[PDB]
């Protein structure tokens, strides 16, 4: 990454540590500038909040300056009592929506001079049990937040979560003198669901609203989308059998049920991730992902619920919609139409039919549709390529703004056949450093083959952290392959892991064993797996179930019983735990601990929220009582992953253990 | 231990499965003849009550069943609701109190076919925060229960202990769907102590009375000792300082002070254990033991306060008061007058003088003084020894009982100066299976080092639980050796330690090192150490203060920072934090944990009530922003120490390592 790389407005920005060089398709601005437009060594860093408009927020002690980019102007400042974490700038860029103790806030933006305005409780009933205005579901269908502006900053949506009836695991803070206990609400599969609603705030009248959204309680209510209108706030709404998605219209003014414009369901699970796009200008007509047909497109709906058309078709996948031109009349998205291991930008007529790539490269391609939908800024990179900017006038040529190139691990890319005998799974083999095919080389399988995740894709180097690198320059030869389950090839692809979790993946995994043991070069009895989160659930099934063929593994944060994880995600891979005994018992690896005759390491953060403590605990309890014997470590500070400095210690403790037992 | 020898009158007891063969200075009893005596393979466990009147009880499928074996008579019925733990009888041998659901009840002893009646509460507003007739300060100060019955069963004392101001602990239980935790009120040096108090029942009058022990409230007031008389109940109150110890007598009617008899202090620290023993027939003199002048003796008081003499004096010291002969001119005892490595069962003459050792041959005598102070069955071993069983009659011959003897690792015992070049130190060094001296062998050093703890003493094999013999099967020659600081060497011996907790105990466990540096078979390249709780202290502060000698070590449940070490024992040894920074900071290993180089493995017991978890994973946390690593392994379903079959797993774990890494 060099210098964040964004459009404003007509301009392409990039930093310069004291320099922001906006430039066209030229002129600095230097932090002195700005600090002298300020009220109270390098380029601050800030939120774009109105790429179009070039408005920005910078983060400065004691307070946030709205500053304006294309006129230099200081729009407002505010003031959030020290809370930044959930700040959402309304859509005017006058006022910004913020959690705090538990309630949700609206603090207005105070013009430079004119002094500022005391913030606006929207709620004040909050709690450890009520949770007001933040992310819900378990950040499940597309939920990252909890509040919801309408277009014109006229209304404030917001989530409302009633989690009293969750029983909790608790989270220890183990540094106060005596170690301190939090609750956390997560809910396990088969177990009550919290209950959601959606409150509207009414700036005008401070008045506010409840969807009524309707019995059972624990309907999912996901994808908020307000019409551009302001009068209807949509919403998609799935059933705790995740097979079915009503998108229903609900008025924003009184909270009355309006109509369900559409309905989808699915044989194994439908899963909603985006909000309705409504095209430019209108208010009849928006854009809906789907990925009904196996793949995700991109569908043309009517407020009315009819489908006008499906855009996008084809056996690839939309990964990213941009957006759209001024008038309306062509889409931009990101796809794999070129290649599941690819991303290029595409265009495609509103009507439909074939797709003009515009990012052409084989290889990996990240691109940011200008505001006035014209440009088009380009940062490529593949095996051969490190990275190459490339700003773009969608017609005219296309002047590059940066390329650049590069003893170090052979890395070797192929495919292989999935269990099934038929189905394509691609593979990266990360070489030891030095070599010698006179060799005979020890190799680690490094998985995660989970759904939602894609390791092996063209890019630059590793697609790991590096740590398939760490270790080849170690002596041992790193192996992952994209199991069937994981991301970007299709619901086929994917979903053949349905109430069966880990045993189709294991299945694909072993063919990628059978191929390395048809390599000379690799020492058939010196055979490792790493994996972390759904990678250590098959770390360890994978010991479990084939002791012969991995000597030493290290699972870090690992899924051992599923009965034990979310509700939101569990269910819909695996079904309730009750109408699935045989599935969630088949991976239960609490049950299996007796067969694990390797050396294994379980790594845990012991505050980690994604991944309870207690899966690895109880894995090690289930050992002592099997009489097996695993190798641990813990984390008390972290959470799911071990991210900052301490990622060394993290590095340094998962590769010596493999360098001392493989 | 062959089948619980034992005093029942005058006739001394020992089972055979199916029997209960009575003897004397000779009669069966099957447990059919008893189950014919009952309401509703082998012979029943019991708790004996009194063994004078050969009065016991046996557990069966409810309720509890008192039974006389003098005279094969059913006393009494007892329902306690299905509680054990806390059953204490009344001395009249009819009533038994116990604790359920945080209050103090006493259920009635019902006759044979008579009917039973419903048990009294004492108390009735008890909780987790105020706990009635439970031990209390830790389990410090000889206290082992909370409830005390007078002489007479007329009154019932118990404690009462107010908590609410003691931040707790939490403990987690992994094993439901959900984790669930449960405070633990562990009071960490320097915090604010429980306030205790001593209330007192009145089965007449069902009245009920507190003494009136004043302020401060966090007194600790132990060694409860009831008057012949009844009408006094003494305690021993010590300070938060713990230098200062006041005997005082309280009026049991209404529970106001009455006076002081005798204080004692001490420059380090004052530490009573045992409640004061009036002599036979009397309600004037009683026996106190005092460490005072540098060892623990009995010392004959008068109530008056008034010390009548000292009966036993010398350097050496009693190790257990069995009690006086009927008429009470002898004190009878166990002590290390022959040898700190030895237990003799002695006998003195009131007036004091001489002593006779009833039990002269060289090794460990667990004597057992008959009912009528007549007889005396003794359970003596050696070196040479396996054991060897002998009732006597005190003046006659010594009918002896049972008597034994029996490739293994090659036991020695020798001594060596302390770092101090003058204390004698003792220690037992354990041979490698199949030693050949032409070799060198690696060592294990086990450590404990704390005070109240003796681990050299001249018994059968190993006085470790056998780890050592497990260790040296497997080639590793392993080493201990009691420290200064270390138990029955003298007051003298074990204060040196006093506010420099870890110093000298290293000083002199590293003489230890340079004893076994100066074997020929000794590897000093290949040096390690293992311990558990104290002993995990040391073990972790030996590898970070002589990371060159020690390779290797696995530290179990080990004392980190004595800052989370309980008030009660840290204080005594340590004083408090705020007045001795630095000889708390000179132990506080997480300080040091960047000084770890060797492989070092903690162990711990996630529900452990003794050493907080907390002290191992906050190892582990400093070790990963010191940039060190050690292992570790976790015991989720034990405490502080692995009971049972799961110790099987404990020794594999623990030695395994060694075997890896040393
Ligand atoms: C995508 C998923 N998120 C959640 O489960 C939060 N609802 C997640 O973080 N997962 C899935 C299992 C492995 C783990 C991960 O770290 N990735
Ligand atoms: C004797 C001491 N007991 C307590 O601390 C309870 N008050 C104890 O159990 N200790 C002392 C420290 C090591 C640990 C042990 O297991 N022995």
């Amino acid at each position: 990454y060099v210098v964040g790389l964004q459009w404003m407005g007509d301009n392409y920005v990039f930093i310069e540590g004291d320099d922001l060089v906006f430039n066209k398709a030229t002129t600095r601005f230097s932090a002195a500038d700005l600090n002298a437009l300020m009220p109270e060594d390098a380029f601050p860093s800030f939120r774009t909040l109105d790429a179009g408009r070039g408005l920005v927020v910078l983060f400065t002690q004691g307070g946030l300056v709205g500053f304006d980019m294309l006129a230099r102007k200081v729009t407002y400042l505010f003031d959030t009592n020290e809370e930044t974490a959930s700040l959402d700038f309304s859509p005017v860029g006058d006022r910004v929506a913020y959690v705090r103790n538990h309630n949700l806030y609206i603090a207005r933006g105070g013009k430079l001079g004119e002094g500022m305005s005391r913030a606006i409780a929207v709620t004040i009933d909050g709690t450890e049990t009520l949770v007001y205005g933040q992310a819900v579901h378990q950040r499940e269908f597309g939920i990252e937040k909890g509040t919801f502006w309408s277009p014109k900053g006229s209304c404030l949506a917001f989530y409302r979560m009633d989690q009293s009836m969750v029983k909790p695991t608790p989270i220890v803070d183990y540094h106060p003198l005596e170690a301190e206990s939090k609750p956390l609400y997560y809910p396990m599969a088969g177990t009550p669901s919290h209950h959601v609603t959606v409150g509207i705030y009414h700036l005008a009248t401070g008045k506010t609203v409840y969807l009524q959204t309707g019995e059972p309680k624990e309907k999912f209510l996901t994808n908020l989308s307000w019409s551009p209108d302001e009068n209807i706030l949509y919403v998609a709404e799935v059933n705790r059998a995740q097979n079915e998605c009503k998108v229903n219209a609900y008025d924003a003014e009184t909270g009355r049920f309006v109509r369900t414009l559409f309905v989808e369901t699915d044989k194994h699970y439908v899963e909603p991730l985006h909000p309705l796009t409504f095209l430019p200008g209108s208010n009849n007509q928006f854009i809906w992902q789907s990925r009904r047909d196996g793949w995700n497109h991109l569908y043309l709906y009517d407020t009315t619920g009819r489908l006008i058309r499906q855009v996008t078709k084809g056996e690839w996948e939309v990964t990213n919609f941009a957006g759209f031109d001024p008038k309306g009349t062509r889409l931009y998205f990101e796809s794999t139409e070129a290649s599941p291991l690819e991303r290029h930008f595409y265009c495609i007529d509103i009507k439909g039919g074939k797709t003009k790539d515009l990012t052409p490269e084989s290889g990996m391609h990240r691109t940011q549709l200008s505001p006035d939908g014209s440009a088009i800024i380009d940062i490529f990179q593949s095996p051969t390529v490190p990275r190459k900017v490339t700003v773009t006038n969608i017609g005219k040529g296309s002047h590059t703004l940066l390329e650049a190139k590069n003893a170090m691990p052979e890395i070797r890319t192929g495919t292989i056949m999935a269990a099934d005998g038929q189905t394509p799974l691609y593979y990266k083999l990360t070489m030891p450093l030095h070599f010698d095919p006179a060799k005979k080389y020890p190799v680690i399988v490094y998985v995660y083959g989970g759904p939602h995740a894609q390791l092996v894709t063209k890019t630059w180097r590793s697609s790991v952290g590096g740590w398939d690198i760490y270790m080849a320059q170690k002596g041992y030869a790193v192996f992952t392959v994209d199991s069937r389950g994981s991301a970007n090839r299709g619901a086929a692809f994917e979903q053949v892991i349905h109430r069966r979790l880990g045993q189709t993946e294991m299945a694909d995994q072993m063919c990628g064993v059978d191929f390395l043991k048809s390599q000379s070069w690799v020492d058939a009895d010196r055979i490792g797996v790493h994996g972390w989160a759904y990678g250590g659930f098959m770390t360890t099934n994978l010991m479990l179930t084939h002791g012969d063929v991995f000597k030493v593994g290290v699972a870090g944060g690992p899924v051992i019983d599923w009965n034990r994880y979310e509700i939101m995600y569990g269910e819909r891979y695996f079904d309730a735990p009750q109408e699935n005994p045989e599935g969630y018992d088949a991976a239960n690896l609490l049950k299996r601990a007796g067969d694990l005759k390797g050396r294994l390491m379980l790594i845990h953060g012991a505050i980690d929220p994604v991944v309870v403590w207690q899966h690895s605990l109880l894995f090690l309890d289930a050992c002592v009582k099997a009489r097996t014997y695993p190798d641990y470590y813990v984390y008390p500070s972290h959470e799911h992953n071990v991210m900052g400095p301490d990622r060394v210690h993290l590095y340094e403790t998962i590769t010596r253990y493999f360098t001392d037992h493989l």
